[PDB]
């Protein structure tokens, strides 16, 4: 089983090295904390948190970086390489890329103002990447609530609290116009905007993402505190200001009887949200890990050891 003390003897300073790397990167890229948390999420939803997402292409298997949910979206890979190299220098062949990314995600959340906790450790690295599985398992912004729930349950997270709390990751970070164009101009072939999108916010978003405009333009997930990890994300949902369809459905879907109370509870108390986020994060981080002698302690997160 995974344990927070896994490296307390072999690499006591791993968390500090990870933190230092992120602090340094944040000075030039304020979006990196968000990007790193998302990398961990996309790692865990595909064959578990096994650093499979970090692997590059080989002639035998395709990289998950070309999955619909990762291509021209997932970022921060060089930063992970940097901290990995630093950790390898401090403690040779000790910390797995899977664990490194987990610590990076937690440190990223804390650095952005979120809760601080010690993540369970002991994960090992995959011997292959899973592009098809990534295309099948990663949720999409156009998913209905039932589909979002299906996606989470498919990887092992049965609880609505898992879905609602982890969606809080959208309390910071960026989103491309491409993913909300339907909500803004033609939702579900209705020829009208998504009725669950606040009409005042609708105008603002249309200004940032005009029809036939730059689909790659970036918009903040959280209009209240774009780069701070806090519970404002849920306050937005209550006002119909969730940015993407999957955000707003947590509060407005006909199937949201179970998620609405969670959204309200997280909007009403930072402590309630933070506690639930840590609980959900550790649950996601416990998805089908390779442990013991399974897999490897990858030296270069981009390639399997040979
Ligand atoms: C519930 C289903 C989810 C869907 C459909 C979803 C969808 C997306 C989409 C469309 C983007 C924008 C990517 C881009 O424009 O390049 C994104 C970004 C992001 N997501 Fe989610 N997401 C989900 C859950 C989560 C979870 C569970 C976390 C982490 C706990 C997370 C963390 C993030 C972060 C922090 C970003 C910003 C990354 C950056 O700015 O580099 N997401 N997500
Ligand atoms: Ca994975
Ligand atoms: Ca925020």
């Amino acid at each position: 089983q995974l344990t927070p003390t896994f490296y307390d003897n072999s690499c006591p300073n791993v968390s500090n090295i990870v933190r230092d790397t992120i602090v340094n990167e944040l000075r030039s890229d304020p979006r990196i904390a968000a990007s790193i948390l998302r990398l961990h999420f996309h790692d865990c939803f595909v064959n578990g948190c096994d650093a499979s997402i970090l692997l590059d292409n080989t002639t035998s298997f395709r990289t998950e970086k070309d999955a619909f949910g990762n291509a021209n979206s997932a970022r921060g890979f060089p930063v992970i390489d940097r901290m990995k190299a630093a950790v390898e220098s401090a403690c040779p062949r000790t910390v797995s890329c899977a664990d490194l990314l987990t610590i990076a995600a937690q440190q990223s959340v804390t650095l952005a103002g979120g809760p601080s906790w010690r993540v369970p450790l002991g994960r090992r690295d995959s011997l292959q990447a899973f592009l098809d599985l990534a295309n099948a398992n990663l949720p999409a912004p156009f998913f209905t609530l039932p589909q979002l729930k299906d996606s989470f349950r498919n990887v092992g997270l049965n609880r609505s609290s898992d879905l609602v709390a982890l969606s809080g990751g959208h309390t910071f970070g960026k989103n491309q116009c491409r993913f909300i164009m339907d909500r803004l101009y033609n939702f579900s072939n209705t020829g009208l905007p998504d009725p669950t999108l606040n009409t005042t916010y609708l105008q603002t978003l249309r200004g940032l993402c005009p029809l036939n405009g730059n689909l790659s333009a970036l918009v903040d997930f959280d209009l209240r505190t774009p780069t701070i990890f806090d519970n404002k994300y849920y306050v937005n949902l209550e006002e119909q200001k969730g940015l993407i369809q999957s955000d707003q459905e947590l509060f407005s879907s006909p199937n949201a009887t179970d998620t609405i109370p969670l959204v309200r509870s997280f909007a009403n108390s930072t402590q309630t949200f933070f506690n639930a986020f840590v609980e959900a994060m550790d649950r996601m981080g416990n998805i089908t890990p390779l442990t013991g002698t399974q897999g490897q302690i990858r030296l270069n997160c981009r390639v399997v050891n040979s």
